[PDB]
């Protein structure tokens, strides 16, 4: 199904046919989505390889400019100058995600990230217990997992892990508690997680401990029971990403190989009768897509769910049909813990990502366009959170973290770049 948002996803220089150039990834995936008549007038970028953050700043500012460049079809001097471009461009950077290793994410690379117009991070987590990390020779600790994930949510950024069933070490049921425990213990409560079972690859360190017969990857009955069970218990402020990969069978040695392992894992909840209420399956363009019917507006609430996140507290605001379990649009407002940016203080809320669901083209179903923008939800969602955060906690300001090219939305509610943010005083 056709999105109004269209992702741009572009790799870092150690993709192959163009010499990793951002530009010309970017130009080429734009006019090859133009080509299909999807909409490129707003743009999610999506720097892929995980080391980004820690490349010499020159090449990261160098590397989203021409990004945006590609967008705004015109050159710039200067990173901030593509980024003023870009805020009234055609093709506008809505948001930006970077991928990182968790110990690759310090303040001074979240300060750098902001620098560059980031609104999300997605740390590669791959598992919680230090166990399996020491035992695949990973990287990073859980502890760089937990402390990186408090620094991002106090700097109002959006947070994404990477998650690996299967690895080395593991087990059915220990990864079912990796899951349950992601989600009920306040280190952890990222925003969205991206699941596929660990697979084995030549070339790798994983490779090389499934010769010695230390490992043996899960096959697909065992993670379809792990991803089905994990969907079960996702809450409903989580965001889940199709499960995939862009990863050919034909590279796979050993591991699950099928290419519709989420429709497998649909399958699989329906025989269980096992429900999923998390904002993929609820959002209004998936039910019309999957079940062909859309909200009741008789129906129609603003919802709230609070829960307590890397010693803060998370408020979850949403439009919902709540007769349907219909999810319209969603905003996540933070009372901060431990801020290190100069612009959030003790009496600021943050505002971590405004999303209303908009134009959808369902080629499968038959009312064609569908959208929910324009109707007012954003700005509901909006006002509540400056009500909550000025009359029940007290804040004197409010900061957004803003998608360069939606900084405008945010100037026409009265906000004002503050710092990396837009940002009003209550």
């Amino acid at each position: 199904t056709i999105s109004g948002v269209a992702v741009v996803a572009v790799m870092t220089s150690p993709g192959l046919m163009f010499n990793f150039d951002p530009y010309l990834q970017t130009r080429a995936r734009i006019e090859q989505l133009e080509k299909v008549g999807h909409p490129t007038d707003k743009i999610e970028l999506i720097i892929m390889g995980g080391t980004f953050p820690a490349r010499e700043i020159e090449y990261q500012d160098w590397f989203i400019k021409r990004c945006l460049d590609a967008m705004n079809e015109r050159e710039s001097k200067s990173l901030e100058e593509a980024q003023k471009i870009n805020e009234t461009a055609k093709h506008r950077c809505v948001a930006l995600c970077i991928e990182t290793r968790p110990d690759y994410c310090s303040e001074k690379e979240i300060n750098q990230m902001l620098k560059l117009g980031a609104t999300r991070v997605e740390l590669g987590v791959q598992s919680i217990y230090n166990e399996i990390l020491k035992l695949c020779k990973r990287g990073h600790s859980v502890e760089d997992t937990i402390k990186a994930t408090q620094l991002l949510k106090d700097s109002g950024l959006k947070v994404s892990y990477h998650l690996m069933p299967g690895m080395p070490g593991s087990s059915i049921e220990m990864d079912k508690k990796m899951f349950k425990e992601i989600f009920t213990n306040p280190d952890f409560m990222p925003d969205m997680v991206k699941i596929y079972p660990c697979l084995v690859i030549e070339g790798t360190e994983l490779y090389e401990m499934w010769k010695r017969g230390e490992f043996k990857p899960y096959r697909e009955e065992e993670a379809i029971e792990v991803i089905s069970y994990a969907k079960s218990i996702m809450p409903k402020w989580v965001r889940t990403s199709r499960i995939q990969r862009d990863i050919p069978a034909t590279v796979i040695v050993d591991g699950v190989k099928k290419s519709n392992l989420g429709e497998l894992v649909y399958k699989y909840m329906e025989k269980k009768g096992l429900r999923c209420r998390c904002i993929r399956c609820r959002e209004v363009g998936h039910v019309y897509y999957k079940k062909g019917i859309l909200p009741d507006p008789e129906h129609i609430k603003l919802v709230r769910e609070d829960y307590e996140a890397s010693g803060g507290t998370e408020i979850f605001l949403s439009f919902e049909d709540v007769k349907n379990d219909i999810l319209i649009a969603f905003l996540r407002l933070r009372d901060p813990y431990k801020p290190f940016r100069k612009e959030i203080d003790d009496k600021t809320m943050l505002v971590r990502q405004l999303h209303v669901f908009g134009w959808e083209k369902a080629l499968t179903r038959d009312i064609k366009e569908v959208s929910w923008q324009h109707m007012g939800y954003g700005r509901m969602l909006m006002k509540e959170a400056e009500r909550i955060a000025k009359e029940e906690f007290g804040k004197k300001k409010i900061l957004v973290t803003s998608g360069i090219g939606v900084r405008e939305y945010y100037r026409k509610l009265g906000y004002k770049r503050v710092g990396a943010y837009m940002g009003k005083e209550l």
